[PDB]
């Protein structure tokens, strides 16, 4: 079978679910790791296809390709349209966390396909049979995600995080972040405080952060304003078989409740 490689994992399952049991897909990273760079060791490189997200997220390898030629990868993020970046370096760059909107995670499942059948169409009908299924499943959760965060008026719905990765999630439906994306560290006071204040202007309630490991940032505001510091959100990556979020779908299914569960 043809092997296939991904840029992280948030897409690893995404493709392994269209691939099915026909190919073999592997990521390069592993549960719980900043997919914004680092952890690049000799380990790698030959599958006959490499998929990725592009949009300067995961661009750690954009140079790493220099070690090899061909094995034509493919962006997936090509629908399309991005909402830009607010502050910090990469100002007015494309936000890249575009899979957290079920409506575009569609795109992929259709764009991902495209790259499959391009190579070894022997099993062209299998993807077509998978992608179509999945696609529904996606279209099905949308109603769940949309129907759950809808019962939270008035405005009180701006979810709060660190790597403000839900920029699309918040685009689809009814926001606050310590930093616009991963890079360097966490803006000092001037930064934190910026969230400290707006949490208490609206004025609640609980916020959220992403896996690890900028606890210093969000923690502080929790016990320095009037929060409760809800459980970790999932985006940059998946969780293990034990921890909630063993797959993409149930990631979405998950975060939405908890975001909604954070409302009085």
């Amino acid at each position: 079978k043809k092997k296939v490689l991904t840029t992280f994992t948030v897409l690893a399952d995404m493709v392994q679910n269209v691939a099915g049991d026909k190919l073999v897909v592997e990521s390069i990273t592993r549960i719980g790791a900043e997919i914004h760079g680092y952890e690049p060791t000799p380990s790698d490189q030959d599958a006959d296809l490499i998929l990725y997200n592009g949009m300067n997220l995961e661009a750690w390898f954009e140079q790493f390709l220099g070690n090899v030629k061909d094995v034509p990868s493919v962006v997936l993020t090509e629908g399309i349209e991005p909402i830009p970046i607010a502050d910090g370096p990469y100002t007015d760059k494309p936000n890249p966390h575009a899979w957290m909107s079920p409506r575009n995670a569609l795109v992929y499942v259709e764009n991902i396909r495209q790259a499959f059948v391009e190579l070894d169409p022997d099993n062209a009908k299998y993807y077509n049979a998978n992608a179509a299924v999945y696609s529904e499943q996606l279209k099905a959760i949308d109603r769940q995600l949309g129907a759950d965060l809808e019962q939270v008026p008035a405005n009180q719905r701006f979810l709060v995080s660190c790597e403000g990765a839900f920029s699309y999630l918040a685009r689809d439906y009814g926001e606050i972040y310590m930093w616009p994306i991963n890079a360097e560290q966490q803006f000092t006071p001037k930064q934190v405080q910026t969230v400290i204040e707006e949490v208490k202007t609206n004025n609640v309630p609980t916020i959220f952060c992403e896996s690890t490991v900028s606890d210093k940032g969000q923690k502080q505001v929790a016990q320095a304003t009037g929060a409760r510091f809800g459980g970790n959100l999932y985006v940059d990556s998946l969780s293990t078989e034990e921890g909630p979020v063993p797959t993409f779908l149930d990631l979405l299914e998950y975060d939405a409740r908890v975001i909604t569960n954070g409302l009085l």
